[PDB]
């Protein structure tokens, strides 16, 4: 693989992070490295207001635009939702909204915050010699102090990272069924497996980093969305790019291109048919990185891991694609046991819909098991 | 253009869909030929429900599978909605829906029927030796006498061919982007808006084959489906095969990737922000062959033919872009004027939405014209 701009020890992550942007961007800088504090007083909204509509000319490398999405999304989110509890704004300002929405459209994705953003490029690690780790690592913002927002957005990276060492045996698979070469890709499903197995161990690490009650009174609020959302119902108006309210999505792990291109490779029914998770997921796709979108594209079009291993009447070849599946339901499994503790009690003191999401999806994966006959 | 499954002369339509079933399958060939007796007779729904399992274990190939499809799609439309005077059956016996369900999941296709089953897939040569002109084609289905239905089938049909031909230089076009080769790529320009102007010619055909009257009222009740359709606001219940009901949307021509295609070789910004027009086309995709689906993906991830006409400042260049979108441009303004005769007029001797869809996607296929005018 390389115009996926697929990291061979990050893998869909953004390889290292930009921390600082050109300096005629201090006004932008200064209130996302803030957010906490002029959020609890009142000041952010009036700071946004406060400045001028810089020009997006002054970003040269990939890297640099990537940070100014992920710092404009910041802001954004803030404005929009403000402190948290209901005073919710409808008009984005054209200094912000004007800029915001060119960036996007040169790069392809929403004017709206995304995994894509403040996961894969909200990163650093403290020393550059150790490890890639929790402890070696910080994001680069968060919403409110005590937000839970680190634990959140690096365990979700982590675990990005750990599935990369499976990304990279998807050539392997797809040059073994080609070339026929059975021994090869048996020992390549079952390399993924493993390396799957390996990704549910970084999942026990939310437990350790991230608080319920803190975790749901606040990121909520932040990944909340503009689209089918009662507090905004048409949708948000950015001021000088767009005449009408537009609509976009919040925040999703749907977006994640990890999960997705796992799904594809093992021909997991995931975006046929036409229940409610089969479109859902289908959308999220137009919120990754376009690279990503493409990558995906490309492995739908080669032909299926699990038609080629149906028709060889090969046990040992069952048993490899079987591993792989179990794996994911695993994860899966483990994710959903997590939003019961996260988010289902929390609001115990909506979250069904997303429940049944949920289960929706780890059906389908389990469904898929081969000698489920 | 290889496994796309493309033909070079029929385009996203089947190359030479098959009539007949195997014998096992009578009982199926017998009720689907006759839907429009065993309809009007009352006596269709009794022929359905008196019906043995089947497995779809003796349909082997594409094709038979694609016939099976379009039999057992026609038959769901006939039982559910019986002569359409408002007795609906809400749940499809267990004999028709589980063979119809898996073959449907064989097939990567939401079961119900889909202009790849009505159209690309519902059609003969006369002789074969004589070329494809209405004269020389027939359907194989249809609903009720005097539905028009085979009119309609068969001139959608013609001009998904016409525009087959366009289709063939498309890998030309991408090809001359990167070589870098301005003469080559004016011609295949030019070549495309051709074939999009002829199948502009074959669109008039639709007067002499097809009648308002009988269309507005016959036509349009099996091609309706379930998804947010008052009179089954759950959907259908497909009875042993869902513990549910299913909700899916009836035929549109939305399902017809020549249409699409264009709309994105052209950079035709047919996801224009999130607007209903543009989720629609996106859902629509999913009602598409899986290959097609690809297709129009893998389309996505070239580099746009509209940046670089944009950045070249050709005025020959820009005219023979132009001329390819106002081809397209007129065949949607055509398809309006058909719309007008044969709803709008109808409908009065719920429309109003049929209307902002067209007239919204016709818009943004104007608002890409270069030269402004
Ligand atoms: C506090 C911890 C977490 C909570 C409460 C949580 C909650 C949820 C919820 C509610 C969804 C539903 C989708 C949506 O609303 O858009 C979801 C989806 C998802 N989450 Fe999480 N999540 C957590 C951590 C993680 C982590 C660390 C990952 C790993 C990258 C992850 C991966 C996913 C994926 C891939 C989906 C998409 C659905 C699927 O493929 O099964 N989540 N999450
Ligand atoms: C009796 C003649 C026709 C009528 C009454 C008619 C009606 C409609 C209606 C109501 C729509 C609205 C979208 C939807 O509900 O799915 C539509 C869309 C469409 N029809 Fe037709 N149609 C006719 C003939 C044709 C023919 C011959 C073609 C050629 C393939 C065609 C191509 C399309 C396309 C591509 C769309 C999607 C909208 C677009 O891309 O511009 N239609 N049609
Ligand atoms: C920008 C961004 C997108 C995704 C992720 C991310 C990383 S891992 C993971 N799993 N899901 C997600 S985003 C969906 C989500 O958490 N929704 C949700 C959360 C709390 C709630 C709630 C719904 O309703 C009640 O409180 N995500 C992080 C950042
Ligand atoms: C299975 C199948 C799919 C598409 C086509 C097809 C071929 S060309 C074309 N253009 N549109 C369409 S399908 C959409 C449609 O007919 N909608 C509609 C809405 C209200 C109406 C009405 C029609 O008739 C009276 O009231 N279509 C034919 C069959």
């Amino acid at each position: 693989s390389k115009e996926y701009h697929i990291d061979e020890e990050v893998g869909f992550a953004l390889p290292n992070p930009q921390e600082n942007l050109p300096d005629f961007y201090n006004d932008w800088m200064f209130i996302a490295k803030h957010l906490p504090d002029l959020i609890e007083s009142g000041q952010l909204r009036e700071r946004v207001e406060k400045l001028n509509m810089l020009s997006i000319d002054h970003l040269t490398d990939h890297k640099s635009q990537r940070l100014a999405r992920l710092v404009l999304g910041c802001i954004t989110m803030a404005y929009v939702w403000g402190k948290g509890h209901g005073d919710v704004r409808k008009v984005l300002p054209r200094n912000i909204a004007v800029p915001y929405c060119q960036l996007s459209k040169k790069l392809e994705l929403p004017p709206i915050l995304v995994y894509a953003d403040c996961v894969l490029a909200n990163w650093k690690k403290k020393d550059p010699n150790k490890p890639l780790t929790y402890e070696n690592m910080d994001v680069l913002f968060s919403f409110r102090d005590g937000d839970c927002s680190k634990g959140f957005f690096l365990v979700s990276l982590l675990v990005e990272i750990a599935a990369a060492s499976a990304i990279k045996v998807i050539p392997t698979v797809f040059k073994a069924m080609q070339m026929q070469e059975r021994d090869t890709l048996l020992k390549a499903l079952l390399e993924i497996a493993s390396c799957l197995e390996k990704a549910l161990q970084v999942f026990h690490q939310i437990h350790d980093h991230v608080n319920p009650k803190a975790f749901f009174s606040v990121l909520r609020i932040y990944l909340s969305g503009w689209k089918g959302n009662p507090q905004l119902s048409d949708g948000l108006v950015y001021e000088g790019f767009w005449e009408d309210p537009k609509e976009f999505a919040g925040g999703s792990a749907g977006q994640s291109s990890v999960f997705q291109c796992f799904d594809v490779l093992l021909g997991i029914q995931q975006t046929a048919g036409g229940g409610h998770a089969a479109q859902f997921l289908q959308d999220m796709r137009r919120y990754m990185p376009p690279a990503h979108r493409n990558f995906l594209c490309s492995l739908e079009s080669n032909p299926s891991v699990r038609e080629f291993v149906l028709s060889k009447g090969d046990a040992g070849l069952r048993e490899a694609y079987d591993a792989c599946v179990k794996a994911l339901v695993s994860l899966r499994s483990y994710h959903l046991q997590i939003v019961t503790k996260y988010i289902l009690i929390p609001a115990s003191q909506g979250g069904t819909d997303l429940m049944n999401f949920l289960k929706t999806v780890r059906s389908t994966t389990e469904k898929s098991l081969l000698k489920e006959g």
